[PDB]
């Protein structure tokens, strides 16, 4: 994997865009396989997470499937304690029903069913075993503090590591071959494309993780361009209740991104 290369230009370019924006604050970490090419605005601070962190606890799910300490196939409660409102369908149905936990897994991800989320943080040993498996992976700023929807914004994570993850799960590390091409295929099929994806050139592929409270929007992933490159890219803007400049500047930097890619 080639050195971390800074696009010097593009990265100020970038700065000077998110700077102008009063009522926001954005942190952004894109890194280009083939160049090396990287660009890290605000890159390392901490955010809340919202939905984001969802990837990092499917990447623990598949973790524990390999281990064998969890199975696809078995069968996973939904506790009244684990129920939580906003979005999710598990949550319209019976209390105490059960589902196959890979079923529920790719919920957590693909409609970010946070009944779904709770019942998996619970089934890998609740949230203090996650956040060492979090640090174990090098994910610094990666920590629940709170049940899903956690709409306070208690649990955190930064740009950086949810890209670095990506980055590792990209190139093999971490899980196993099965389970790598799961989560992805599972991370290719999310619902909420209007941010990374709607800044990304014609027959371009992104698996994502998008996340939203209102007060905090981002979302982070591994593109693959038709051209051949590939890049991880994350990026996390705090902004006023639902501040649509918020989601508009993921866009727009997802977009200045990819074309700078295009040309180079
Ligand atoms: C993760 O942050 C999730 N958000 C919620 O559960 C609360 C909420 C509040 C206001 C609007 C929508 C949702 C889910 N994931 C985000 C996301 O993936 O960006 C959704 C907007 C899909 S809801």
């Amino acid at each position: 994997l080639p050195p971390e290369r800074p696009l010097t230009n593009l990265q100020q370019q970038i700065q000077q865009l998110v700077s102008r924006q009063p009522n926001l604050t954005a942190g952004l970490y894109f890194f280009n396989l083939d160049s090396g090419a990287s660009l890290n605005v605000g890159g390392d601070q901490v955010f809340p997470a919202a939905s984001t962190i969802k990837f990092p606890i499917l990447v623990a799910f598949f973790k524990a499937v390999d281990e064998g300490r969890v199975t696809l196939q078995e069968r996973l409660t939904m506790r009244p304690d684990l129920i939580a409102p906003e979005a999710g369908t598990l949550q319209y149905q019976k209390p105490n029903s059960q589902y196959a936990a890979l079923e529920v897994a790719e919920l957590m991800i693909t409609i970010s069913d946070n009944t779904a989320t709770n019942m998996i943080i619970d089934r890998l040993g609740g949230a203090a075993e996650l956040n060492q498996q979090f640090q174990e992976w090098g994910l610094e700023n990666t920590v629940i503090n709170n049940p899903e929807p956690d709409m306070k914004g208690t649990n955190t994570t930064s740009p950086r590591d949810l890209a670095t993850l990506m980055l590792k799960i990209g190139q093999g590390e971490i899980l196993s071959p099965r389970s790598r091409d799961r989560l992805l295929d599972i991370m290719r099929r999310t619902v909420t494309n209007t941010l990374l994806p709607a800044g990304l050139g014609k027959g371009a592929t992104i698996a994502h993780k998008t996340g939203d409270i209102g007060i905090v929007v981002g979302d982070a992933g591994m593109v693959d361009m038709p051209n051949g490159q590939r890049y991880v890219a994350a990026m996390m803007v705090k902004r006023p209740y639902n501040d649509p400049r918020g989601s508009e500047l993921i866009r727009q930097v997802s977009r200045m991104v990819y074309q700078a890619f295009e040309k180079l």
